[PDB]
């Protein structure tokens, strides 16, 4: 089964998922000087006031916080998008040390981690149908740098000891994802893919320019998670990021000058 190690990591994924070598794979390097400002792009609309978090889960590749997506309670609209996208979950990618961990890069710079808020287009009715469509998903990507603590992340950090190993989950109600967002919604956007198997080419990427700051103590708690199940040899959940993929025939657009 796939992972992030030497014998099952990103360089192997194309054998089970041949679209890994496709025309619109993610992540990519964002070359800031080449991205074109597009004055036709709209401000992004993030409407998270009625969000309902359900559970926190260690899936053996990241941890995720899952939301109720049975109604339009936490939705993304506007920006580059047509129609309405429901929040399903958020998760992170991070490194073994602070100089790597992000999936997207900015002028080849790697951040310590990257937050992904995963949304699906309501016009396809469920996420399984949405992944089969070129405009099925919108993923909001936010970079994390290490410095001051992010207060709105601490509730997440404090329960990670209860989901150490693959399989494990816990109740995680009343969590407000607005506390994870930077000041500015200035963004880059391009057509791409899921960054994990099945690597489906179904995502409109929206990558915020402004990182959030988290503390060293917060990120160290991410690095105590395990890729393994309880009882199996202990392998730290670190370096769970796919490297930048070829841009090929795509344009990255900027919402800002
Ligand atoms: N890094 S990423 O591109 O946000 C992929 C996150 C993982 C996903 B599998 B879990 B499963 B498959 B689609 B579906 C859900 B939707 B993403 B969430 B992909
Ligand atoms: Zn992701």
């Amino acid at each position: 089964h796939w992972g992030y190690g030497k014998h099952n990591g990103p360089e192997h994924w194309h054998k089970d998922f041949p679209i890994a070598k496709g025309e619109r794979q993610s992540p990519v390097d964002i070359d800031t000087h080449t991205a074109k400002y597009d004055p036709s792009l709209k401000p992004l609309s993030v409407s998270y006031d009625q969000a309902t978090s359900l559970r926190i889960l260690n899936n053996g590749h990241s941890f995720q916080v899952t939301f109720d997506d049975s109604q339009d309670k936490a939705v993304l609209k506007g920006g580059p998008l047509d129609g309405t996208y429901r929040l399903l979950q958020f998760h992170f990618h991070w490194g073994s040390l602070d100089g790597q961990g992000s999936e997207h890069t900015v002028d080849k710079k790697k951040y310590a981690a990257e937050l992904h808020l995963v949304h699906w287009n309501t016009k396809y009715g469920d996420v399984g149908k949405a992944v089969q469509q070129p405009d099925g998903l919108a993923v909001l990507g936010i970079f994390l740098k290490v410095g001051s603590a992010k207060p709105g992340l601490q509730k997440v950090v404090d329960v990670l000891d209860s989901i150490k190993t693959e399989g494990k989950s816990a109740d995680f109600t009343n969590f407000d994802p607005r506390g994870l967002l930077p000041e500015s919604l200035d963004y880059w956007t391009y057509p791409g893919s899921l960054t994990t198997p099945p690597l489906a080419e179904c995502v409109t990427w929206i990558v915020l320019k402004e990182p959030i700051s988290v503390s060293s103590e917060q990120v160290l708690k991410f690095r105590k998670l395990n890729f393994n199940g309880e009882g199996e040899p202990e392998e730290l959940m670190v370096d769970n990021w796919r490297p930048a993929q070829p841009l090929k025939n795509r344009q990255i657009k900027a919402s800002f000058k």
